[PDB]
């Protein structure tokens, strides 16, 4: 298949935005292609075009080891059917949406023009499954070795909040809503320290409201830190 | 976890007989390791024999990304529902439990004394668990190519049979039978010819009773082309 232009734009941006390069840009191009997409331009003639039905069939699977590799290592005193309850819960399309959203994943999605008309680029389904495509994409280009790089941590501190029966959704995001709300001001995140416990770098934020220390979070990213204070803060107020 | 004597002399054995050998021995301990064995050894006070289950978890999900693999990559054309419905079949339970039979993996096990009397050492359930389980046990100690360079090309050839629609089982046991039935004599495989067409080798196999031929087989190998001849054979003698 030969990229047209805006194609090749949208496959440029992708890696330029999410630093997540490819060697094989056509392995990227055919994950981020939903099937209304590859249909319109077959039948416009373009037949070389795909969907990323095939690589979300791998991707699952790629995803499967990726999250059970995680369990087994991690959670060694575990029950058996506690493996499989976390599993089950770190692989669903409602947290495989959220990490696509907040990879703005949304943006580099080749739709359809009905699928673009209808809410297709905001519709959870398609990006879990651009998601799971992806990961066959990065695991057929570089390798398993690459998807835990780019994804092991934030993947494991998913796990960790399931695994702890804590409830998991885009904790910064809730916070602001509820705060805005009673407080008319936004919450305010500030590093105040960092540690190395463990043998990882550990950032500790409070997350504040007119100045007031609300909760404190720590995670082994500034980012992991102000989600973890977001969290503890939300579950407080509430 | 100490392994005893007669655990010791089951992994030595393993380690023999199927010539993959472990760095770490106490993983492949573990996936022999059914759960009615270590549940008698910890009552026993040895607490640290752990069951083949942790193993076994992991090791069905290293199974899903090796089948799906080889799916997305031998069959492009295939269409989605078809490929998922060659996993499901390829992943099986029979299946597994046929490979590990292949294996003599029943002989290996590590088996409770209730569990072994009642049959345990031939289940299907316990066996391709526990096959599973050495998929984990393997993964972790050598790596995913080792897994592939054990069995992948046996697995392409499940999933080839599969994914045609050809019953898949242990086609020489059923010919066997069938031919010391009809003819009081068994079938005779030969390999007739070897030859390298474009890939790598492939030999040609006859099944043959009394010196007849009653069908012909190909492989990648002595011993597939010997299968395709028996699996030829016998649905050729449902005439």
């Amino acid at each position: 298949h030969h990229m047209n232009e805006s194609e090749r734009k949208i496959v440029e941006e992708f890696q330029k935005e999410t630093g997540i390069n490819f060697k094989n840009e056509e392995l990227l191009f055919r994950a981020l292609c939903h099937s209304s997409y590859a249909n319109e331009q077959n039948q416009a003639g373009r037949k070389d075009v795909e969907s990323n039905e095939k690589l979300e069939f791998l991707g699952d699977a790629v995803l499967e080891l990726f999250v059970c590799e995680i369990l087994y290592k991690k959670y060694p005193e575990a029950e058996v059917g506690d493996l499989a309850r976390v599993k089950s819960a770190a692989a669903s399309e409602e947290v495989l949406a959220m990490v696509s959203r907040k990879m703005n994943l949304g943006k580099f999605l080749f739709l359809g023009k009905g699928e673009e008309k209808t809410g297709g680029r905001d519709r959870d389904s398609i990006l879990a499954d651009a998601f799971e495509a992806l990961l066959a994409a990065i695991y057929l280009d570089q390798g398993y070795e690459k998807i835990k790089e780019l994804f092991e941590q934030e993947f494991e501190f998913y796990i960790e909040k399931i695994m702890k029966g804590e409830m998991l959704f885009d904790y910064k995001t809730a916070l602001q809503e509820i705060v805005q709300s009673e407080h008319k001001v936004p919450p305010e995140y500030i590093l105040v320290r960092t540690e190395k416990n463990d043998g990882d770098r550990i950032f500790v934020v409070e997350v504040r409201v007119n100045g007031k220390t609300i909760a404190t979070g720590k995670g082994r990213t500034k980012k992991e830190a102000e989600k973890e204070a977001a969290r503890i803060a939300y579950e407080k107020l509430l």
